[PDB]
């Protein structure tokens, strides 16, 4: 309800796609330009098990599962559920990676605005036990009955945290790459039965993708995922990391990324040892940009920043000094400028080229971290 609508000229539709039905299959939330704009009725957090997951992730016990569920379980996100895809054009494609303790639906402000500008967006649900919860189906008949098998976030011991996070960011890359393949193959006529039954007939996606214009975007853990993904998959033509958390990356990725890469940071999350990994990505033969959003906290990139009031927002570290709507607008617009330059879109997004440069009252070029 407080989650912002898309600022762009397209109406936006949302749906979910699972294929195959297994735990090794692809799971994504799709945002896309809808043909019609009949009602904004997409449920934001669609299953109790996520409120269970959040609670477990956040430190809380069981009751907070229910309190969070009672507070939010009905909240909508401004997209037309299962609305038909708008026809007659090929859309550039974004694949989006959520952060630690998140899942596919918690970045709709980004997803939706992006779609309102001519993007199809596939927000993937990671099955590396980095999501709070996720689910899949043990067999085809389970999928048919809606007999979901749930997978909750894994917590790690110190000794564990270097091998595991990296094993995880490798899986996340394979999952971004795989979702890309799912879509691309649908785009070229591969018949697919969605493991979920939904009004939206997946066949509409046929011949609807501009295959030269793919980008990968993610937040935090998802930002590290952007960098691994580009590393291994040149179908992704540029990436955008929203406050990347660089710890899961091996030292080998830095020399391996040729595509242009964009760092959008928050002022209050970054720390020098994180930043120095970002600087390791810079090379005169490569395009790396970096802006910092002033007054912004880590959470400014996800949807819970528009879910509480100004006071409690700041208490829960969900909101910062900057306005949540002013922030996400800067990030979204800075992104559209960047996506236009390196995918060679023919739109008016260059009108925010300055936001790539930090030319704003609320933007800092580079980073506040002096080194
Ligand atoms: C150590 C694990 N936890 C416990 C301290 C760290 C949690 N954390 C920061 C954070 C702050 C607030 C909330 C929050 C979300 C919803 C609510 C409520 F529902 F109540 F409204 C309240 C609080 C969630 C995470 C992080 O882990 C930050 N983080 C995140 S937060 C992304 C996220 C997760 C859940 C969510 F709901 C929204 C955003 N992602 C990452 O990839 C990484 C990090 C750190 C390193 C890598």
């Amino acid at each position: 309800t407080k989650i912002p609508r898309g600022n762009g000229p397209y109406s936006v539709g949302c749906t979910d796609l699972m294929f195959d039905h297994t735990n090794k299959g692809t799971f994504l939330r799709l945002y896309y330009p809808s043909q019609d704009n009949d009602r904004l009725d997409t449920l934001w957090i669609p299953n109790k098990e996520y409120f269970w997951g959040l609670s477990k992730f956040l430190g809380t016990h069981w009751l907070m599962g229910n309190i969070l569920r009672l507070l939010f379980g009905s909240m909508t996100t401004p997209a037309n559920w299962n609305s038909p895809l708008r026809p007659g054009e090929k859309y550039p494609l974004v694949v989006f990676s959520h952060g630690l303790g998140a899942f596919r639906t918690l970045y709709s402000a980004i997803g939706i605005d992006l779609a309102s500008h001519g993007f199809i967006v596939a927000a993937v649900e990671h099955r590396d036990r980095s999501a709070s919860a996720t689910y899949y189906f043990k067999d085809q008949s389970a999928a048919e009955i809606g007999d979901k098998s749930w997978l909750y976030l894994r917590t790690l011991k110190q000794e564990e945290e270097t091998h595991i996070r990296n094993e995880q960011v490798r899986q996340r890359a394979k999952e971004c790459s795989q979702a890309l393949s799912l879509i691309l193959d649908i785009d070229h006529g591969k018949p697919v039965k969605n493991a979920l039954d939904l009004k939206f007939d997946m066949e509409q996606l046929k011949d609807s993708i501009d295959r030269e214009k793919i980008a990968v975007i993610g937040h935090s853990f998802g930002g590290a995922t952007v960098i691994q993904t580009l590393s291994e998959d040149q179908r992704f033509r540029c990436g955008i990391a929203l406050d990347a958390w660089m710890f899961p990356l091996g030292d080998e990725v830095y020399s391996r990324i040729p595509q242009p890469l964009f760092f959008i940071n928050s002022e209050y999350f970054q720390y020098p040892a994180n930043i120095i990994k970002m600087k390791k990505c810079y090379s005169p033969d490569k395009e790396r940009k970096m802006i910092t959003i002033r007054g912004s906290v880590h959470q400014n990139f996800a949807d819970f920043t528009f879910a509480t009031g100004k006071i409690i927002g700041h208490m829960l570290k969900l909101k910062g000094d900057i306005d949540s709507n002013v922030a996400i607008d800067l990030s979204n617009k800075a992104s559209l400028a960047f996506l236009q330059k390196h995918l060679g879109l023919h739109k008016d997004f260059d009108q925010w080229d300055c936001l790539i440069e930090g030319d704003d009252e609320n933007l800092i070029p580079g980073t506040n971290i002096n080194t």
